[PDB]
């Protein structure tokens, strides 16, 4: 989720601001094949 929907449809971007937007992380991005939106 979080713009990782899948390969065909992968927004890392929205992933990574999604995950940045919330006080604790620094970014994030798509993981296991762009399906988990993993964050840092």
């Amino acid at each position: 989720g979080f713009g990782c929907n899948g390969p065909w449809n992968e927004d890392d971007l929205r992933c990574h601001n999604h995950c940045k937007s919330i006080k604790g992380y620094k970014g994030g991005y798509c993981a296991k094949g762009g399906f988990v939106c993993k964050c840092y």
